[PDB]
Formats: structure tokens, C-alpha cells, sequence
């Protein structure tokens, strides 16, 4: 039955929201490594879940439009108020990104340089399990197959929630549906290697140790360092796993995930090397003091900014 949507195709089942594309552009967002389940099924259209709801979104210079397939053959209709809310949450819109742009640029010539070309990058602010999840399948991996990972993963353990065109849409599934004593066998075969593991022992540390995805929802309202810390305890996250979910899902902005890219980014286009530490490349110190040098530069926001040169660098 069902079809992917175009602007063209049904314009009475798209609603827009005010958004100029200096404040967001989709194509450097959407597909560029903070959720891996967004596709472009068609030129300018991007399609993906959010919260057990499938949308196409697109975008003019000035106009941020959207559909929802709700699926559960309700009647099609426009997006309601309350879903475009969620959306414009989602897009984390209340924040100027322009304003942030300039703050960032006045103490950083090669910020300057960058952000001409690379406008509109700003972070997406995702729900704690599925960016958990996806953050753990990122170790010593690539994009594309993180999303090839992550979208097995939500077929083989997730509800279903409609089809268009080829594509089976399901989503993110509950902790315990992957806590269950199959569960890594399965993932395993759906070819996530040694990262299988950590995904069914996480899911069960925070379902035993921890209550449930209620205290993923406390890390979001505790204080950067203790989230940070907290979510270093559980199998397969380390630092830089637990910075990119405190940027990405817990609303600390000024998380700035550190790996083998960003200490390149630092010493090549920043000339920084570490000066509190003395082992000359990366190391856990030296980790947490580039972090910090980052920080100091950009002020509390630093996160945003290191993702302006991700997306660039990805081009
Ligand atoms: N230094 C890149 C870290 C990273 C990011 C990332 C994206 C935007 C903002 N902050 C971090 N997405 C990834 C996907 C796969 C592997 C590593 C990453
Ligand atoms: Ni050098």
C-alpha cells in the first residue's frame, strides 16, 4: 500500500514551522552521526522515526516542513500541534544557533573559516535508550554500518510501526525486550560482534542495578560530571561514549566526546598538544584535558561547536 510522501506529492498532509536553513540544514544533521535512522528514501525528502511515529521532513530557505504517518489506519491527516512541538524540541529550535555561531567565532579564526561553508549544524536531542544503544554500537565502527547495526536491531527487537515503499519501519525497542537470555546469540547473528555483549548487559544493568529507564531520565536533570560518571559504569561505555549521550540526549552541552578524530582536529588545526600531561598522544588524561582545553575556548556550549567541525570534516 503506503508510499513515501513528497511536498509535491500531498501538500495538505505537511504542516511547517519557521525555520530558516542558517539555523538548520537537514543534510548536515540527519545523516551525520547523532541518529543513525534517518534516510533520504527520496532527493531533499528525509525519513525516520521518532518516539514510535514515522516523518518525512524537508526544508526551504526559510520553512522547516514535516508529515506524520501515524499508521494504525487512523485517517491520514496534517501533524497536530503537539507532535509539531515534539518536533521542534527534537531540533532543540528554542536555542540560536546564529548567535552561538558568532560567540564561537569571535574566538576561533578556524571556527570562522569553517562555519561559512557549514551552516545549520546543530545537535538533535534524542531519547536516553536509543542513543545509549547507537553509542555503544559506535566502537571502532563507521556510520554506515552503525546504522546497518541499528536498524537490524529495531527489526529483530522493536515493535513494528508501518511499511512505505520497501522499507519496514520499527521502533527502538525497550530495555528489557534486549535484556532477555537470548538476546546477544541473537545479536550476534544480526552482525554486531563483541558489541552484542554490551548491549544485553547494559540493558539488564539498568533494568537490575538501576531501576529502568527512569534513571536515564534523572542523568538528563543531574549535573554534567555526575551523568558522565554514572554512565561510565555500565558495559561498553567509556568516555567518549558517555560524552556523545550527555551531548546528544542528557542536555549537557558542553560535553565534548573525545577520540582519535577530535585530538587530529586539536593538533592540526589548533596546534594544541598536552601540556598538564606529558604522555604525547592519546591517553585517558590527555583525553580529559583536551575536553577541558575545548571547553575553556568555546565556553558551555563547546559541544556544539565540535560538532560543526564533525559535520564538516565528514564532506
Ligand atoms: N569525534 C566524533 C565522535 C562521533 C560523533 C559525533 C557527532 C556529532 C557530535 N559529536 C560527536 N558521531 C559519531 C559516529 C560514529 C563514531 C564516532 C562519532
Ligand atoms: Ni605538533
Amino acid at each position: 500500500h503506503m508510499r513515501h510522501r513528497t511536498l509535491s506529492s500531498s501538500p495538505a498532509l505537511w504542516a511547517s514551522i519557521p525555520c530558516p536553513r542558517s539555523e538548520l540544514r537537514l543534510d548536515l544533521v540527519l545523516a551525520s552521526g547523532q541518529s543513525f535512522r534517518w534516510k533520504e528514501q527520496s532527493p531533499a525528502h528525509w525519513s525516520g522515526v521518532l518516539a514510535d511515529q514515522v516523518w518525512t521532513l524537508t526544508q526551504t530557505e526559510d520553512q522547516l516542513y514535516c508529515t506524520v504517518y501515524r499508521g494504525d489506519d487512523s485517517q491520514v491527516s496534517r501533524p497536530t500541534l503537539e507532535e509539531l512541538e515534539t518536533l521542534h524540541k527534537y531540533f532543540q529550535l528554542d536555542v540560536s544557533l546564529a548567535q552561538l555561531y558568532s560567540h564561537w567565532a569571535s574566538v576561533d579564526s578556524h571556527f570562522q573559516r569553517v562555519a561559512q561553508k557549514f551552516q545549520g549544524v546543530r545537535l538533535l536531542r534524542q531519547d536516553p535508550t536509543e542513543c545509549l544503544f547507537s553509542f555503544i554500537c559506535s566502537s571502532n565502527n563507521n556510520i554506515a554500518r552503525i546504522t546497518g547495526m541499528v536498524e537490524r536491531l529495531c527489526q529483530a527487537f522493536g515493535p513494528r510501526l508501518i511499511q512505505l515503499d520497501d522499507v519496514t519501519y520499527h521502533g527502538f525497542p525497550n530495555l528489557h525486550a534486549l535484556a532477555g537470555p537470548e538476546a546477544e546469540t541473537h545479536l550476534r547473528k544480526l552482525g554486531l560482534g563483541y558489541r552484542a555483549r554490551y548491549v544485553r548487559a547494559s540493558a539488564k544493568a539498568i533494568l537490575e542495578e538501576q531501576g529502568g529507564p527512569a534513571w536515564l531520565q534523572q542523568l538528563r536533570v543531574a549535573p554534567y560530571e555526575e551523568a558522565h560518571k554514572a554512565l561510565c559504569t555500565l558495559p561498553g561505555v567509556g568516555a567518549k561514549v558517555a560524552d556523545c549521550i550527555c551531548l546528544m540526549a542528557l542536555d549537557k552541552p558542553q560535553a565534548v566526546p573525545v577520540d582519535v578524530h577530535v585530538w587530529q582536529i586539536a593538533h592540526r588545526d589548533y596546534g594544541w598538544h598536552p601540556k598538564t600531561s606529558q604522555a604525547k598522544g592519546p591517553s585517558p588524561l590527555a583525553n580529559k584535558e583536551l575536553g577541558n582545553f575545548f571547553r575553556n575556548l568555546w565556553g558551555p556550549y563547546a559541544g556544539w561547536a565540535q560538532a560543526v567541525l564533525f559535520s564538516a570534516d565528514l564532506r
